[PDB]
C-alpha cells in the first residue's frame, strides 16, 4: 500500500533543505513517500487551514458565495497584495490571513471545534486564539493526513454541502492546461519552530486523480518558490505531468 523511496530525498538536499513528498494513486489506492516517518509527523497546518476553514464559512453562511466582497479594513499590512478588497478566490489566491482571521472570528470556537472534529482534520485541536490557532495554537497535520481530509473533499464526503465543496475545489484552482488541472493550497508556517513551507492538493488527469502533500523546511521566505517547484518536479520524474 505504502512504499518510500529514499533516493528521492535528493530534490530536497540538492536544495541545501529537508522535506517529504507524499503521493497518492487514486485508481490503483497505492501511496508513495521520500521519509515516512516525516510523512506521518505533525506540523502546523498554516495558510493550509484556509481550505477547512473557507468550507465552514460558507456551510455556516459566513459567506454567501465566490462573488462576496470582504473589504479591507484599512489598516495597512506589509504584504502589498493584501492591502486591498478580495473575495474567496483572490483571498485564497494571495492567502490573505486577515480576511480568514475574520472568518474564524464569525464562526466561532465552539463551531469551528465541532467541524474540524467532524472532517477529522488533523489533531482537531483549536487550541489558542480563535482568530489565530491555525498559526501559533495547538493544531497539528500530517501530511498523511492532509492526504485524506482531500481525498474527502474531492469526493465531495466531508459533511458539509457539496456547493460548499464545490465552491472550495473552485477556490483551489491553481494551474490548468491541455494536459493537466492542479488544484491546491500553499501554506507557509514561522510562528512555531521548525519554519516550513507546504504545497497541498492533487492533479488531475483524464483518468486518473494523483493527491499530494509535500513540506520542506523553510528557514527564510528566499525558498518558498521550491514548495511547488520541487512537487513539480518529483510528479514530472514519476511521469505523472510531463
Ligand atoms: O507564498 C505565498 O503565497 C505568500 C502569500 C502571502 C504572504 C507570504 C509571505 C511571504 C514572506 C513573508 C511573509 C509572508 F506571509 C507568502
Amino acid at each position: 500500500e505504502w512504499q518510500e523511496n529514499k533516493s528521492w530525498n535528493a530534490h530536497f538536499t540538492e536544495h541545501k533543505s529537508q522535506g517529504v513528498v507524499v503521493l497518492w494513486n487514486e485508481n490503483k489506492q497505492q501511496g508513495f513517500t521520500n521519509n515516512l516517518k516525516r510523512a506521518n509527523q505533525a506540523f502546523l497546518p498554516a495558510s493550509t487551514f484556509k481550505i477547512p476553514n473557507s468550507l465552514i464559512a460558507l456551510d455556516l453562511g459566513v459567506v454567501k458565495d465566490e462573488h462576496q466582497v470582504f473589504k479591507w479594513d484599512g489598516q495597512t499590512r506589509d504584504i502589498a497584495t493584501w492591502n486591498r478588497d478580495h473575495n474567496l478566490i483572490t483571498a485564497m489566491k494571495y492567502s490573505v490571513v486577515p480576511v480568514y482571521q475574520e472568518f474564524a472570528r464569525q464562526i466561532g470556537e465552539a463551531r469551528m471545534s465541532k467541524m474540524l472534529h467532524a472532517f477529522d482534520y488533523g489533531n482537531e485541536d483549536i487550541s489558542g486564539n480563535v482568530d489565530s490557532f491555525w498559526l501559533d495554537g495547538g493544531i497539528r497535520i500530517s501530511a498523511t493526513e492532509q492526504i485524506s481530509f482531500l481525498r474527502k473533499l474531492y469526493h465531495n464526503k466531508l459533511h458539509v454541502s457539496e456547493r460548499s465543496q464545490r465552491i472550495v475545489k473552485q477556490a483551489m484552482l491553481t494551474e490548468a492546461n491541455g494536459d493537466y488541472i492542479i488544484r491546491a493550497k500553499t501554506g507557509y508556517s514561522t510562528r512555531i519552530e521548525p519554519k516550513i513551507g507546504w504545497w497541498v492538493g492533487w492533479v488531475e488527469l483524464d483518468d486518473n486523480v494523483w493527491f499530494f502533500a509535500m513540506n520542506m523546511d523553510m528557514p527564510t521566505s528566499d525558498g518558498l518558490g521550491l514548495r511547488q517547484a520541487i512537487t513539480k518536479e518529483v510528479l514530472k520524474q514519476e511521469k505523472i505531468i510531463p
